[PDB]
């Protein structure tokens, strides 16, 4: 019930208590763990004031006026206004908090070492998918910062019955778009082909390139989605060229700065914000490992491979392992060259192992999900591989929720 | 209760069954994930639904559910329990049992060889010396001179818990490592504790790099006694690499014979605390883990220095590439010697095949992601994108104390 976390390569042990607070469910049991299944209505006005009780409660102690008169009064306004509205709204203070810490729970994210420097937007006065559009322009514009990025966060108008919901419908605010082939191939990316597919049938008008920035499409209080372009401008990106093979440019290989999940869902005291994109800076393994080398993605080993001239016969060459490298290699250092953020793995998870004694020190714990945490590449040489890891759930928190289209009364 | 598992390479998608058979605790609860976690004498009570439940399941597989043998069996085992407050095995069963523990073993990747398991049976060993020269055997055995051979060797199964066989080498073969005055270590660090027990026990230690440590073998509860194996049985490859000549001169090379050598097996309710098993080497388990954690040889930087690689910055993943040439290296010399390896590529692949085999005709394969991953290179291999399912089947391999921290002592 004291839980001890060990580091088998430093042999530093911490404790966790922080667990037991923990709310949600993990999908294990005594009987089957599921640490690496990937995804493991409106709720009651009696489900929705204990949630508003816990949240303000660690909101009144984070702030050290836990049992003040401060405090009972907001339980009290929050109570009645529950009790007469269905609902309550968070004071701005109480939002930035529960956006933070939302950030600081998400036991799978490595970066959260930042996670107390976080820029909130308030768009909760949002009626439009327009206003919605301009709000994002902005989250964009201020997130890019002409290379040097900045984490932020945009919050729309919490669900209110589930008619209304705020929604944006594309997974990430930048994203290539997926195209068919009578080839049967893929042009562009895979993993955005049926968004694409939408897109077209919602009315887009796509260049059919392989790296054209998706349109987003936005979902105003319920009603149907709206086509919108990011003005190019604010999408900024980088050419791939590697520091030694000249030929690596002619691959004609981009990417996007900006990372900028807006598929998920935060719940803050029992609120539902299910429009809420976040943004902070990559790692580079996402690009050059997953988004480049993935099999159901661009999947670009084989012609690299072929480009350095390694022996693709015998998979004992190591050839997808040589090629992986330097591929992550021209990754870090084009955004480099072009001074937009990126941080390579080494650096994140160092960064990552000193955030977690920092929580365990001055938190009690820091939830964490090993499988998501561990790079994608060089694993073991990596601090975080030989950390053990406790993963619980904690709120305020980010969630999966599902994609708009299989949902929407259209 | 059926279970679905997800591959998001390939939207293959399994349902999981034998899930249900599950005994054993994973140290998971609803309310935490202790999946990253390393490490999270019997009753005549206890024993016998231990032994029916194994029983039930070999009959089961031999075809031979409910029928007499079945049955004379189950009186005949239930009989000994009662009389003699444990039982024996059939030479049948045990065979039966340490494969299925070996297929049940959800941090092993190499499991599609699982069938293949050559089981020598050593419950007449009697004394240490004994030990060793079971144990000879099956280095010879699994050697064959290069070309790796599985086995297991089960010495007598655990009675009052005061009479335990134990072998205290973590593996069979492994190096011995120094810690210096100066605080470095010369050798293999993961070893510094046992080389120094066999230190204290007696033994002459030679103080290089890649010593080959001796046997210490405990038998019926007696103290445990050093013996050395023959060096003409311990199979060694010098790491060469393919393109750098000078990758020879770091003065590399390892054993050719992985023989795990301090779990317990466990088959119907009996404890086997000595039980060594041996298959052969996955590349990153040398190239990766042995030669480049930084709590073993860490050789890291000066392969990468000997490659002049750009070392100032992390960013030039100089880490990385000199990770790979190692790895590459490790393979190349193995192959060239003619000793049996398997690269990360190819065993993954293959697991993948063994694992849905498994559903199919088992209804299941319970496996540790966190394991079963390579450690370098991860999302290029197939296991990465796999969902999978953890939980504990028995016959199994169980962790067990080291034997110096429970010993007792007679002099
Ligand atoms: C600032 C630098 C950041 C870095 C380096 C970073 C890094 C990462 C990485 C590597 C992942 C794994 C995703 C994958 O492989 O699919 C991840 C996931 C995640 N991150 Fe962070 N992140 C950062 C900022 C943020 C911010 C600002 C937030 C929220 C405000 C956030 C919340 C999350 C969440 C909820 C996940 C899980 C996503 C999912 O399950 O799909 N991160 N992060
Ligand atoms: C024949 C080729 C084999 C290969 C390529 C192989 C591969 C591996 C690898 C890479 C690991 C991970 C160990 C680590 O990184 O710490 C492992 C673990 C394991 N293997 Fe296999 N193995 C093989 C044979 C066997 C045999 C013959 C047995 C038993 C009869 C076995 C049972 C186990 C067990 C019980 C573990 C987990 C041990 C622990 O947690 O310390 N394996 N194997
Ligand atoms: C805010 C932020 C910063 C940062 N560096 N990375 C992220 C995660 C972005 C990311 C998303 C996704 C899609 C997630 C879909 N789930 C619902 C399964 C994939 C990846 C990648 F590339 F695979 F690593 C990266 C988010
Ligand atoms: C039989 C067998 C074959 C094979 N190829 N590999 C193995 C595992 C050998 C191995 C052991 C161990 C000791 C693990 C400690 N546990 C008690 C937690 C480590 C490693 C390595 F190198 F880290 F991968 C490899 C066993
Ligand atoms: C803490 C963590 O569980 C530990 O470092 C694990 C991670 N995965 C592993 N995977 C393998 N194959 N071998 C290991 O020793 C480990 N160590
Ligand atoms: C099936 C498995 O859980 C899946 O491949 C996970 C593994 N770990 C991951 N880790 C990160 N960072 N991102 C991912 O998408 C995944 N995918
Ligand atoms: O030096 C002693 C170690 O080899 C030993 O404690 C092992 O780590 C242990 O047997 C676990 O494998
Ligand atoms: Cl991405
Ligand atoms: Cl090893
Ligand atoms: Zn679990």
């Amino acid at each position: 019930r004291f839980l001890k976390v060990k580091n088998w390569e430093t042999d530093v042990v911490l404790t966790d208590t922080l667990h037991l607070k923990s709310t949600l469910e993990t999908g294990c049991t005594e009987h089957i763990c599921m640490g690496s299944i990937m995804l493991p209505d409106v709720r009651t006005k009696d489900q929705l004031f204990p949630l508003a009780k816990e949240f303000l409660d660690q909101y009144y102690s984070s702030i050290k006026r836990f049992g003040s008169k401060a405090h009972m009064d907001r339980l009290e306004e929050v109570n009645k206004e529950i009790e007469s509205t269905s609902t309550y709204q968070l004071k701005d203070t109480e939002l930035i908090y529960g956006a933070k810490h939302a950030w600081r729970n998400a036991s799978r994210c490595v970066g959260r070492i930042q996670w107390s420097k976080l820029q909130v937007f308030d768009a909760r006065d949002c009626t439009t998918a327009h206003g919605m559009f301009n709000y994002i322009c902005n989250h964009v514009k201020y997130a890019t910062n002409k290379g040097n990025l900045r984490s932020a966060i945009t919050i729309f108008p919490q669900r209110t019955d589930g008619k209304h919901d705020f929604r944006v419908w594309n997974s990430q605010l930048i994203r290539y778009a997926g195209y068919k082939q009578p080839d049967g191939s893929t042009l562009g990316d895979p993993a955005n082909v049926q968004f694409t597919e939408i897109c077209i049938q919602q009315g887009w008008k796509a260049p059919r390139g392989r790296f054209d920035v998706l349109p987003l499409l936005l979902q105003a209080n319920g009603n149907d989605p709206e086509l919108f372009q990011i003005p190019p401008e604010l999408v900024l990106e980088v050419p791939i060229r590697h520091p030694k093979f000249d030929w690596f440019k002619d691959l004609g290989l981009k990417w996007y700065g900006l990372p900028a999940v807006s598929n998920m869902l935060l719940e803050i005291g029992g609120l539902e914000f299910s429009a809420c994109p976040f943004s902070g800076w990559y790692m580079g393994t996402e690009i050059g490992v997953r988004d480049y080398c993935d099999n159901s993605r661009y999947n670009i080993l084989e012609e690299v491979a072929k480009k350095m001239d390694l022996d693709m016969r015998k998979t004992s060459s190591l050839w997808k392992d040589q090629a992986l490298v330097e591929i992550n290699i021209a990754v870090l250092y084009s955004f480099q060259s072009d001074k937009v953020t990126i941080v390579d793995h080494h650096s994140a998870t160092e960064s990552f192992i000193k955030h977690m004694e920092n929580e365990y020190r001055c938190r009690g714990g820091c939830p964490a999900d090993w499988v998501w945490i561990v790079p994608p590449m060089s694993g073991s040489i990596t601090p975080v591989f030989h950390q053990e890891m406790l993963n619980y759930r904690l709120t305020p928190s980010f969630e999966y929720q599902p994609d708009p289209w299989n949902t929407h009364v259209w």
